[PDB]
């Protein structure tokens, strides 16, 4: 009866929509198109700063990195504004969950090095991490213009929603990097009409959004219910028959939150 | 399906759950104990305001009625300030929908007249709009404490619902008169942990309350998609089990309330 | 200059300004009617916490407090639906800041003990602070409703500020119970018109609200500048010249609000 | 008064403050170092599309201009991303304005046509809107570089404001140009931390930025009262002591913002 519902949400939005929820003690796990590969857009920023974390002490969050206007090659409200001032790695680590910068992401991919300016050493993270779906092959901006049906810079909702829940309610991180991966998930600025206008007030959300092009929008988040108990909330969608300038459909995750709400409650 | 996480309520918070949520045209009724009586509590004094609205001009909302303290038997926020002043049938409509007001709701009854203090004649006015099954029997606080089994002041969470519906969706009042019910539910100070905390913030809610004896717990609502699709949500829970000090569980109509929104969404 | 705006303020609105800031190392005070006397209204709830918070040990804040609907004299959002449930001196008082919840001072000020329900407690409490001029004489909802003249229920700008810079900055209270009075007033759901809509976002502004008859509103806060500097400000008005039905004018507070952000910028 | 708070400001900062606010009729204006010189930087791409649209109908947006990666040498978020695609001139003012791309500006000042790739048909626009002292002499990257004491590539506060307040709130552009106009600047995304950072959040606040070399930092804003009374605020800053590497500190601007909203209050 909720594929039923899902189906009618992709129908009423001419979109295609993804959504897992790992499954906990009480509850069953929700799986829509879970295992189907959707863009993962600015998702990758989360798991990123996790990489970034996992593999430096917290000394080097206070790192100064220098940037040219040159690196300046996709949305970047934080760093657009620093080019003369640098940017530490926790501000780009700030910037690239909170405000979705495109540069920031780029630095912080230099930042884990090797092939591809980082891409490869990303995706070897999420691959140590029990992610054998996923995979990124670009960097901002390219990474959200991949054609459908394009298996570069793709996840599943079943990967991305297990990665997070290692990041944030496992112990992929040690507590002290945990609580800042949270915490700027926490305060993040983008999400508020996917899946938090989906969820009552009561529960506490923290997510990272994703949007591209062929309609992408896509919202990672992990919820707590009014007593508590936290969930894993992965919702991915995109229009791509609707072709490369399709609008995403924020309301479509909302609605697809407020169903997932349902049954969690 | 949505039965089985109902009865699941019902089994967390040991209570008895009624829930109905009239059909619409893209939606299909939803009834979990839908026949079944509850106690009216507070939630008839919205019903009460309509039915002195219809009786009435306008011009009857500025009669002045005096009260004296022997008056004041339940809890009555507004009432207990204006003892000295007296109140309008305005402010005694106001009181009674947006603060539970027990006394205003007697001084309304009065105002309608006849036996029973105007149950008898409210009870009447339920019967106008189709209502064969509720019935009104005693005044405040006398109608929160009859024994479960009893269907003095009971009403069913279809029946209530239809009315409600009536009320602020359909043409039993006309506009001007609609406006000012509606308006005095949509700004109730005392359903914030209802069916308000069960659903997302971007659905406009407009509700009564009701809470009685035996762990009765009720709110009956109106409610607004962000797409400004409206249905009307009756819930009504008591916990009888416990007996007559058995104290409500407003966490329940929340949870029952996501669980509709869920369906709705 | 800033006294010429200030009294600007009090021509277009129709209203007495009262405006305090007490001095910092690199600012000077601010004051305008410093020492003329305002109706506390319900921003005595903050220190009344302040006093139940200094006089106890943190775990009788897990005392249960049984009410009766009679105890309901005043407007209670939380308290009106607690009768049967009753509530804790932590609820208490989180309900006496966040809600202004009128049922509950009176519960705290029951708590505090002593001749008129806690009323000389609390103004001994007061006292201890270095508070001479401030008295409460009654309970809610009595206090908001003194003519203007008497002195009864009234502080001035200048004690009021002084005693919440003591509570919140000073060392009035244990740290661990002086986090719960600031988190309390930070989580605040009734000042967002006042003090916190006259200061750019950046700032951060914990209050408590008063308001009243005679166009009484008032609010008393501690805002940190983006630099964390701490300023505490208390700003308190009426329009009693237009009588008891004169309405509060909230705008006053955020103007006056701006005015004084300009001079601690 | 004012200005004793502004070089207060210029001391903290180490930096020298242009300030002007054109009066109104309920206030006087607000100068300070009003008539000095500052570089434009990015603020002349606000009067830039003034002038394309001016002197073109609106169809001329939908024309189609080609560049290759060589034309790109400014931070230019929007144009690296279409060197394939090429942009519309509609774009390019989208571009110019709300990421302040350097690209576009210089396609700009390309269709505007003329010798020194258009700063001469630019200067000559001022001039039709009465700026007699405002002049552009280089493109992106260089109006930034020039020296201090260099009258080339600079305005006034007193200037710049005038031609913002005829180009918004005048009659310089037929209203639905200037509603384009007024919308880009509505929907900046690069001036944050400047004069939106220093007034309060229900000021409405549409803005366009500088910033270059020598720790210059301009905002030049248009400003709604939460009443609906417009001003114009136009804050320059350089730290030309620094030398041509000194940061620019966008905290300035936001702090003489915040002393403009407090005397606008
Ligand atoms: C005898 O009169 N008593 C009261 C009274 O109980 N006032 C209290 C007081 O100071 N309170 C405060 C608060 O903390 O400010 C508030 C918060 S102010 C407020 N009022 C609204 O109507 C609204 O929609 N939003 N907000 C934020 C509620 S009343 C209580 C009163 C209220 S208006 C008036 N003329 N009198
Ligand atoms: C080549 O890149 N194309 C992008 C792009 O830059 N994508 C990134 C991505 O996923 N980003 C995210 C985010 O984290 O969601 C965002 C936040 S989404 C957003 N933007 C608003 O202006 C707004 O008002 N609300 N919201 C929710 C910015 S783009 C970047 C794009 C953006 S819209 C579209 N059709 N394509
Ligand atoms: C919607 O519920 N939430 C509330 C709440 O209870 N609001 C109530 C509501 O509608 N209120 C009203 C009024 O009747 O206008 C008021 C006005 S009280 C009042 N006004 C007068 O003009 C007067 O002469 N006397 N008095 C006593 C304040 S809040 C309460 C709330 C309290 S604190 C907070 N953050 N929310
Ligand atoms: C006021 O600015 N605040 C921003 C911000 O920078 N918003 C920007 C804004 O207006 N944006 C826009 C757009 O141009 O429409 C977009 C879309 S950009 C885009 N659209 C397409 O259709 C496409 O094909 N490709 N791309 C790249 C998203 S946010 C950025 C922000 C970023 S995170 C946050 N909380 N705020």
């Amino acid at each position: 009866d909720l594929a039923d519902r899902f189906a009618e949400l992709e129908r009423r939005y001419d979109a295609r929509l993804g959504v897992y929820v790992p499954a906990t003690g009480t509850t069953a796990a929700i799986e829509y198109r879970a295992d189907e590969r959707f863009a993962f857009c600015s998702t990758f920023k989360a798991p990123l700063v996790a990489a970034v974390l996992h593999q430096n002490p917290l000394t080097h969050l206070d790192k100064l990195i220098t940037y040219t206007s040159d690196d300046i090659r996709s949305i970047s409200p934080v760093a657009q504004q620093h080019v003369q001032t640098g940017m530490t790695i926790g501000q780009l680590c700030d910037a690239a969950i909170r405000y979705s910068d495109g540069t920031a992401a780029n630095l912080l991919l230099a930042d884990l090095g090797g092939p591809g300016g980082g891409t490869a050493a990303f995706t070897g993270y999420l691959r140590s991490l029990g992610d054998t779906v996923s995979r990124l092959d670009a960097e901002e901006p390219e990474l959200n213009r991949d054609p459908p049906g394009d298996e570069r810079d793709t996840t599943t909702p079943h990967a991305i929603a297990l990665v997070l829940q290692q990041l944030v309610l496992g112990n992929a991180l040690p507590p002290d990097k945990r609580a800042l991966l949270t915490d700027w998930m926490a305060r993040n600025t983008t999400g508020a009409k996917r899946i938090r206008a989906g969820f009552p007030a009561d529960w506490k959300v923290i997510d990272k959004t994703g949007t591209g092009d062929y309609g992408r929008a896509n919202d990672i988040a992990v919820v707590w219910s009014p007593t508590g108990v936290p969930y894993v909330v992965a919702v991915m969608s995109d229009r791509a028959g609707g072709g490369y300038d399709a609008e995403p459909r924020e309301a479509l995750l909302a609605e697809a939150a407020t169903c997932v709400a349902g049954v969690l409650a």
